[PDB]
């Protein structure tokens, strides 16, 4: 005849860099010379003293719920 | 005739680099010379003194529920 | 005639470098030669003194639960 | 006191798809049905019947020489 | 005193698909189906009834030759 | 007092599929199915019928030679 169902849980998802602390995270001395090079087809290249990611891609929640009553 | 379902639950994921203290960590000097390279097909490359990184393709939840009361 | 289903859990994961301190980790210094190479060939290439890395493409939860009551 | 290097030499590169016969190549029926996709990050897709592909990076030639006379 | 150095010789180099016959090589049907794919990092694909590839990166010659007279 | 190097020589090289007859290589009916996946990876995939292929990175050839006379 009566019901009531109580949800007052909690779903959570903390991803990537979080609570932390970085003092003086230096990147080096970076040098690349090149000479008489030949590249006759694609290329793609990256050069840096520093890099820093969070990337995430997942990190996601679904809740999924249902009820019913019948006669 | 009656219920009463009680959810207090906590559903949680904390993923990557999290709560850490990271102090000093310096990349060291880097150094390239290329001297009269062919390349005659796809190349990529990379090059750098420090690189830090959390990906997290993970870290997700689910949380399914269901109830019936048939009479 | 009456039932009151509790349920109080907590469901966890923690995932990746967490609560740690990394205290002057600091990268070797590297020289990188190369001449006369020939790449008829696809590359991929990757230099650097230092690299911090936490993937984590798992860290998931899953959480299904089911009641019914029937006369 | 005399000299005549005579070169009378041939240097030849035949590459790729070259003096064929290709009688009635069909490419074939395709389908690529697709339902309730998510793609979260970079994608590149590549869909047909046919694909014929000369691609040659190499190929090529050089050719080096040198005299001399000398008291 | 005198000299004649003769060079008749040929450098050859035949490379990929040549002189060949390709009669009736007919690809056959392909039927792709995909459902509720989640995808959460880079992808690639290729689909395709036929596909027929010369690629040949090399294929290449290299002739040198020197000569000298002194007195 | 007198020399003539005489060179009648051939250099040659032959690659991949060549003067072949391939007659009805008839590719097989492929079908693909795939259900409720999930990728948080990286993927490449490659589907097809008929695939044919000469790839030769090789293939070349290198001739040198040198005189010298000296009083």
């Amino acid at each position: 005849i009566v019901y009531k169902p109580v949800d007052l849980s909690k779903v959570t998802s903390k991803c990537g860099s979080l609570g932390n602390i970085h003092h003086k995270p230096g990147g080096g001395q970076v040098e690349v010379k090149s000479e008489k090079l030949d590249f006759k087809d694609r290329v793609q290249s990256k050069i840096g003293s520093l890099d820093n990611i969070t990337h995430v891609p997942g990190g996601g929640n679904k809740k999924i719920e249902t009820h019913k009553l019948t006669f």
